[PDB]
Protein backbone atom coordinates (compact mmCIF):
# COMPACT_ATOMS: atom_id res chain seq x y z
CA UNK A 1 0.00 0.00 0.00
CA UNK A 2 3.32 2.33 -0.52
CA UNK A 3 2.69 5.29 -2.51
CA UNK A 4 -1.13 5.03 -2.14
CA UNK A 5 -3.01 8.42 -1.62
CA UNK A 6 -5.03 9.18 1.53
CA UNK A 7 -6.93 12.52 2.28
CA UNK A 8 -7.32 13.06 5.73
CA UNK A 9 -9.57 15.24 7.12
CA UNK A 10 -9.98 16.74 10.59
CA UNK A 11 -13.61 17.61 11.06
CA UNK A 12 -14.22 21.03 11.75
CA UNK A 13 -12.08 24.55 12.16
CA UNK A 14 -9.59 25.30 15.13
CA UNK A 15 -11.43 28.65 15.03
CA UNK A 16 -14.56 30.37 14.04
CA UNK A 17 -16.66 33.74 12.78
CA UNK A 18 -19.46 34.94 11.06
CA UNK A 19 -17.72 33.55 8.35
CA UNK A 20 -18.75 29.99 8.93
CA UNK A 21 -22.89 30.68 7.86
CA UNK A 22 -21.84 31.39 4.56
CA UNK A 23 -24.12 29.23 1.83
CA UNK A 24 -21.82 26.21 0.52
CA UNK A 25 -23.24 23.64 -2.08
CA UNK A 26 -24.40 20.17 -0.44
CA UNK A 27 -23.88 18.08 -3.89
CA UNK A 28 -27.29 17.46 -3.98
CA UNK A 29 -28.89 20.53 -5.10
CA UNK A 30 -29.52 22.64 -1.93
CA UNK A 31 -26.69 25.01 0.19
CA UNK A 32 -25.79 23.98 3.78
CA UNK A 33 -23.47 25.97 6.74
CA UNK A 34 -19.57 26.45 5.35
CA UNK A 35 -18.61 24.95 8.70
CA UNK A 36 -20.04 24.62 12.31
CA UNK A 37 -18.13 24.84 15.12
CA UNK A 38 -18.50 20.96 16.79
CA UNK A 39 -19.58 19.83 19.76
CA UNK A 40 -17.64 19.04 22.77
CA UNK A 41 -16.99 17.09 25.88
CA UNK A 42 -18.95 17.55 29.61
CA UNK A 43 -15.49 19.38 30.67
CA UNK A 44 -15.13 21.60 27.79
CA UNK A 45 -12.73 19.19 25.08
CA UNK A 46 -13.40 20.35 21.36
CA UNK A 47 -14.68 18.40 19.00
CA UNK A 48 -12.08 19.97 16.78
CA UNK A 49 -9.57 19.80 18.99
CA UNK A 50 -9.92 16.15 19.67
CA UNK A 51 -10.21 15.51 15.47
CA UNK A 52 -6.99 17.34 14.97
CA UNK A 53 -5.16 15.57 17.63
CA UNK A 54 -6.36 11.85 16.71
CA UNK A 55 -5.91 13.03 12.82
CA UNK A 56 -1.97 14.03 13.28
CA UNK A 57 -1.31 10.46 14.76
CA UNK A 58 -3.42 8.82 12.22
CA UNK A 59 -1.24 11.24 9.55
CA UNK A 60 2.02 9.84 11.58
CA UNK A 61 1.01 6.41 11.63
CA UNK A 62 0.06 6.06 7.76
CA UNK A 63 3.26 8.00 7.08
CA UNK A 64 5.37 5.61 8.34
CA UNK A 65 3.84 2.87 5.96
CA UNK A 66 5.30 4.98 3.38
CA UNK A 67 1.43 5.98 2.45
CA UNK A 68 1.16 9.56 0.71
CA UNK A 69 -1.02 12.02 3.33
CA UNK A 70 -2.64 15.50 3.16
CA UNK A 71 -4.67 16.97 5.64
CA UNK A 72 -7.65 19.45 4.78
CA UNK A 73 -6.26 22.00 7.33
CA UNK A 74 -2.78 22.86 8.82
CA UNK A 75 -4.06 23.58 12.45
CA UNK A 76 -6.43 24.24 15.55
CA UNK A 77 -6.16 27.52 15.92
CA UNK A 78 -7.49 29.52 12.95
CA UNK A 79 -10.72 28.95 10.25
CA UNK A 80 -10.57 26.14 7.99
CA UNK A 81 -12.09 25.16 4.59
CA UNK A 82 -15.52 24.90 4.25
CA UNK A 83 -16.94 21.71 3.84
CA UNK A 84 -17.49 21.40 0.29
CA UNK A 85 -13.48 22.60 -0.36
CA UNK A 86 -12.72 19.52 1.91
CA UNK A 87 -14.23 17.55 -0.60
CA UNK A 88 -12.88 19.65 -3.43
CA UNK A 89 -9.22 19.18 -2.01
CA UNK A 90 -9.73 15.94 -1.79
CA UNK A 91 -10.71 15.46 -5.13
CA UNK A 92 -7.78 17.43 -6.69
CA UNK A 93 -5.81 14.26 -4.83
CA UNK A 94 -7.54 11.86 -6.93
CA UNK A 95 -7.34 9.66 -3.40
CA UNK A 96 -6.95 5.97 -2.89
CA UNK A 97 -8.99 6.68 0.16
CA UNK A 98 -10.34 9.37 2.22
CA UNK A 99 -11.33 9.84 5.49
CA UNK A 100 -13.46 12.47 7.81
CA UNK A 101 -13.04 12.30 11.76
CA UNK A 102 -15.90 13.48 13.74
CA UNK A 103 -17.45 12.86 17.41
CA UNK A 104 -20.40 13.27 18.36
CA UNK A 105 -22.67 15.11 20.73
CA UNK A 106 -25.49 12.66 21.41
CA UNK A 107 -27.40 11.10 24.94
CA UNK A 108 -25.09 10.29 27.36
CA UNK A 109 -26.55 7.27 27.41
CA UNK A 110 -25.07 6.49 24.04
CA UNK A 111 -21.67 5.50 22.99
CA UNK A 112 -19.37 3.60 20.21
CA UNK A 113 -18.80 4.60 16.87
CA UNK A 114 -20.53 4.81 13.31
CA UNK A 115 -19.38 4.68 9.90
CA UNK A 116 -20.90 7.50 7.81
CA UNK A 117 -20.98 7.19 3.78
CA UNK A 118 -22.99 8.30 0.78
CA UNK A 119 -26.56 7.07 0.30
CA UNK A 120 -28.29 7.17 -2.47
CA UNK A 121 -24.60 6.91 -4.39
CA UNK A 122 -24.26 9.76 -7.11
CA UNK A 123 -21.74 7.91 -8.78
CA UNK A 124 -20.02 4.88 -9.01
CA UNK A 125 -17.60 5.05 -6.48
CA UNK A 126 -19.83 6.07 -3.97
CA UNK A 127 -22.00 3.25 -4.79
CA UNK A 128 -19.23 0.36 -4.48
CA UNK A 129 -15.68 1.12 -3.44
CA UNK A 130 -16.79 3.61 -0.22
CA UNK A 131 -19.06 1.24 0.88
CA UNK A 132 -16.37 -1.58 0.75
CA UNK A 133 -14.51 0.84 2.48
CA UNK A 134 -17.06 1.79 5.28
CA UNK A 135 -18.29 -1.85 5.91
CA UNK A 136 -14.53 -2.96 6.23
CA UNK A 137 -13.14 0.75 8.31
CA UNK A 138 -16.55 -0.83 10.71
CA UNK A 139 -15.03 -3.90 11.50
CA UNK A 140 -11.76 -2.80 11.72
CA UNK A 141 -13.07 -0.11 14.93
CA UNK A 142 -14.78 -3.24 15.95
CA UNK A 143 -11.95 -5.55 16.16
CA UNK A 144 -9.96 -3.02 17.98
CA UNK A 145 -12.42 -2.70 20.34
CA UNK A 146 -14.31 0.57 19.71
CA UNK A 147 -17.81 -0.51 20.36
CA UNK A 148 -20.77 0.24 17.66
CA UNK A 149 -23.14 2.78 18.44
CA UNK A 150 -26.42 1.94 19.77
CA UNK A 151 -27.95 4.74 20.02
CA UNK A 152 -27.61 5.91 15.90
CA UNK A 153 -27.04 4.35 12.78
CA UNK A 154 -27.57 0.67 11.99
CA UNK A 155 -24.87 -1.94 13.34
CA UNK A 156 -21.84 0.62 13.38
CA UNK A 157 -22.76 1.94 9.74
CA UNK A 158 -24.79 5.40 8.60
CA UNK A 159 -25.88 6.00 4.49
CA UNK A 160 -26.33 9.63 4.75
CA UNK A 161 -27.11 11.98 1.55
CA UNK A 162 -26.99 15.36 3.81
CA UNK A 163 -23.08 15.29 4.60
CA UNK A 164 -21.61 17.63 1.62
CA UNK A 165 -17.95 15.89 1.99
CA UNK A 166 -19.27 12.39 1.34
CA UNK A 167 -21.96 14.15 -1.55
CA UNK A 168 -19.31 15.81 -3.54
CA UNK A 169 -17.00 12.69 -3.06
CA UNK A 170 -15.25 11.38 -6.42
CA UNK A 171 -12.86 8.61 -4.89
CA UNK A 172 -13.37 6.44 -1.60
CA UNK A 173 -14.95 8.38 0.91
CA UNK A 174 -15.86 7.80 4.52
CA UNK A 175 -16.96 9.78 7.53
CA UNK A 176 -16.54 8.03 11.12
CA UNK A 177 -17.92 9.37 14.02
CA UNK A 178 -15.50 7.96 16.71
CA UNK A 179 -17.97 8.00 19.58
CA UNK A 180 -20.27 10.38 21.77
CA UNK A 181 -18.72 13.14 23.32
CA UNK A 182 -21.32 13.34 25.65
CA UNK A 183 -21.22 10.14 27.22
CA UNK A 184 -18.42 9.53 30.36
CA UNK A 185 -16.74 6.52 28.49
CA UNK A 186 -16.10 7.53 25.15
CA UNK A 187 -14.84 10.72 27.01
CA UNK A 188 -12.32 9.76 28.79
CA UNK A 189 -10.88 7.73 25.86
CA UNK A 190 -11.30 11.10 23.50
CA UNK A 191 -9.82 13.13 26.17
CA UNK A 192 -6.70 11.50 26.75
CA UNK A 193 -3.45 11.07 24.47
CA UNK A 194 -3.60 7.22 25.38
CA UNK A 195 -7.01 6.81 23.70
CA UNK A 196 -6.77 8.52 20.65
CA UNK A 197 -3.50 6.43 19.58
CA UNK A 198 -6.02 3.91 20.16
CA UNK A 199 -8.92 5.31 17.45
CA UNK A 200 -5.79 5.99 15.53
CA UNK A 201 -4.17 2.44 15.37
CA UNK A 202 -7.65 1.20 14.72
CA UNK A 203 -8.33 4.18 11.89
CA UNK A 204 -4.79 2.57 10.41
CA UNK A 205 -6.10 -0.82 10.30
CA UNK A 206 -9.63 0.51 8.91
CA UNK A 207 -7.49 2.21 6.07
CA UNK A 208 -4.84 -0.14 5.42
CA UNK A 209 -7.67 -3.00 4.93
CA UNK A 210 -9.35 -1.09 2.14
CA UNK A 211 -6.25 0.30 0.43
CA UNK A 212 -4.83 -3.73 0.18
CA UNK A 213 -8.36 -3.95 -1.42
CA UNK A 214 -6.89 -1.78 -4.39
ZN1 LIG B 1 -12.91 25.61 20.25
ZN1 LIG C 1 -18.24 17.17 13.91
Amino acid sequence: IAGMVVFIDPGHNGANDASIGRQVPTGRGGTKNCQASGTSTNSGYPEHTFTWETGLRLRAALNALGVRTALSRGNDNALGPCVDERANMANALRPNAIVSLHADGGPASGRGFHVNYSAPPLNAIQAGPSVQFARIMRDQLQASGIPKANYIGQDGLYGRSDLAGLNLAQYPSILVELGNMKNPADSALMESAEGRQKYANALVRGVAGFLATQ
